[PDB]
């Protein structure tokens, strides 16, 4: 199964921890990396003196269940990264999020798939877009049909 993971980083210096990532997760069991998007970046959420994040996608083939992907996702946030000292519930400094795990649709206490907000998101569609342009969701809406009817503007390259 081809899973589509988000990859976002809002460290202040994000790239190398991306990459450390992307190891991580080429060395995940059953699986192996399709494709890597281009690194994006978008502007920080709320003050604007904040780190970019650094936004990108990442096709997974592999044969692992969807909770057992999801086991080793958060086990790369917590290996990789952190939460924030002085607000323990906002992003942490590497976030992974299964976006699609082949056609299948998901709703349990873990895990929610496809993501629950990606269709509002240009940093998760639009990296999708270019490693999968010809992409259709489980609902049967097509991702260039989202791109273009809800008019996102692009995101800057990293
Ligand atoms: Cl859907």
């Amino acid at each position: 199964t081809v899973a589509y993971i988000a990859i976002g980083s809002n460290l202040a210096s994000p790239l190398e921890q991306v990459n450390a990532a992307l190891k991580a997760l080429g060395d995940i069991p059953e699986s192996h990396i399709l494709t890597v998007s281009s690194f994006y970046r978008t502007p920080p959420l709320g003050p604007q003196d904040q780190p970019d994040y650094l936004n990108a996608a990442v096709a997974l083939e592999t044969s692992l269940a969807p909770e057992e992907l999801l086991n080793h996702t958060q086990r790369i946030e917590l290996q990789q990264g952190r939460v924030r000292k002085a607000e323990r519930w906002g992003p942490r400094t590497l976030d992974l999020d299964i976006m699609l795990f082949g056609n299948e649709v998901i709703n349990t206490e873990r895990l929610t798939v496809p993501h629950y907000d990606m269709k509002n998101r240009g940093a998760m569609l639009w990296p999708l877009f270019e490693i999968a342009p010809e992409l259709v969701f489980p609902d049967g809406e097509m991702l260039r049909q989202i791109l273009h009817t809800r008019a996102f503007d692009k995101l800057n390259k990293w």
